[PDB]
């Protein structure tokens, strides 16, 4: 495996065109605020290809 | 896509049998102290069916 390479998968928007996106909040995709702590309904934006 | 599953992707070594291990700690892949943050050779242990 080579996993250094990510790739963006959950975003509020999508993206304007030549638009870059490195933020590394975490994508709150349900009614429960995060906190910056993975889980339930709460997903790491990025993820490695493998 | 649901990603609420997760599964252990990285670990030091093989499981016992009967043995459970809900340990979230950066696994690092590499030769560099990266102090428990994602990024170049340091991968989250868990990963997302989806």
């Amino acid at each position: 495996g080579n996993y250094n390479y990510r790739y963006r998968l959950f975003r509020k928007s999508n993206l304007k065109p030549f638009e870059r996106d490195i933020s590394t909040e975490i994508y709150q995709a349900g009614s429960t605020p995060c906190n910056g702590v993975q889980g339930f309904n709460c997903y790491f934006p990025l993820q490695s290809y493998g």
